[PDB]
C-alpha cells in the first residue's frame, strides 16, 4: 500500500525555486548529501557511546556513492542512523519549513543557491539534477520505508520490501536526461575533492561495470 501526501505548501515552492531558477552551478547537490550522510554517521556514532546495541544492525560506518548508467541514478548510501516513518511524512518537513523561509528571504537579499545548506534545507537542493528522488531508509526499532518524490508538490511513503538494509540511507537520484554528466567517474571525484573532502568516513565512488 502507498500513501499519497501532499507537501506543506511552503516546501512545495522551495522545491519549484529549485527546479526553475536559473543557475548553473548545479554541482553543489552532492556535498549537500554527503554533508548529511555525515551528520547522520554522527548521530548513530554518538548514541551507540551509551547504548552500544544500536550498532547490533552494523558497525561500518561509512558512504557509498553509485552510479549506474544503464539505470541513470546516482545512488548516495550510508550507514547512519536513518529516518523513522514520522520523520518522512511529517518532522522533517515541519522542521524544514523555518529553513525554507530563512532561505527564500537571503536568496532575496542576494544569497545563491549554493548556500542552501546553512539553512538546513540542503536535501532539496537534489531536484537540481533529479527528476525523482527516492529515499530508502532504516531506522533501529522501526521498518524500512521507501520515500519518493518527481516534486509537483506531492511524495509517497511506502514500507520497501526490496533488499533489506541493516540501518542507514540510500538517497537514489533519478537524474535529469542533461545531467547524467553526475554519472561519470571523473566527475563525481572532482566534485568530492572539491567539495567534501574532510569528511571523516570513508567515501567509496564504485565505478561502473558497463
Ligand atoms: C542528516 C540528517 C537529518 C535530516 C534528515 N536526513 C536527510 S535530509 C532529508 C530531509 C531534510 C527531508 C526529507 C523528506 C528527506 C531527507 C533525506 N538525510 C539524511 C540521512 N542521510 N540520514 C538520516 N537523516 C537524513
Ligand atoms: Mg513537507
Amino acid at each position: 500500500e502507498v500513501e499519497t501526501f501532499a507537501f506543506q505548501a511552503e516546501i512545495a515552492q522551495l522545491m519549484s525555486l529549485i527546479i526553475n531558477t536559473f543557475y548553473s552551478n548545479k554541482e553543489i547537490f552532492l556535498r549537500e548529501l554527503i554533508s548529511n550522510s555525515s551528520d547522520a554517521l554522527d548521530k548513530i556514532r554518538y548514541e551507540s557511546l551509551t547504548d552500544p546495541s544500536k550498532l547490533d544492525s552494523g558497525k561500518e560506518l561509512h558512504i557509498n556513492l553509485i552510479p549506474n548508467k544503464q539505470d541513470r541514478t546516482l545512488t548516495i548510501v550510508d550507514t547512519g542512523i536513518g529516518m523513522t516513518k514520522a520523520d518522512l511524512i511529517n518532522n522533517l518537513g515541519t522542521i524544514a519549513k523555518s529553513g525554507t523561509k530563512a532561505f527564500m528571504e537571503a536568496l532575496q537579499a542576494g544569497a545563491d543557491i549554493s548556500m542552501i545548506g546553512q539553512f538546513g534545507v540542503g536535501f532539496y537542493s537534489a531536484y537540481l539534477v533529479a527528476e525523482k528522488v527516492t529515499v530508502i531508509t532504516k531506522h533501529n526499532d522501526d521498518e524500512q520505508y521507501a520515500w519518493e518524490s518527481s516534486a509537483g508538490g506531492s511524495f509517497t511513503v511506502r514500507t520497501d520490501t526490496g533488499e533489506p538494509m541493516g540501518r542507514g540511507t540510500k538517497v537514489i537520484l533519478h537524474l535529469k536526461e542533461d545531467q547524467t554528466e553526475y554519472l561519470e567517474e571523473r566527475r563525481i571525484k572532482e566534485i568530492v575533492k572539491k567539495h567534501s573532502q574532510f569528511i571523516g568516513y570513508p567515501i567509496t565512488l564504485f565505478v561502473e561495470k558497463e
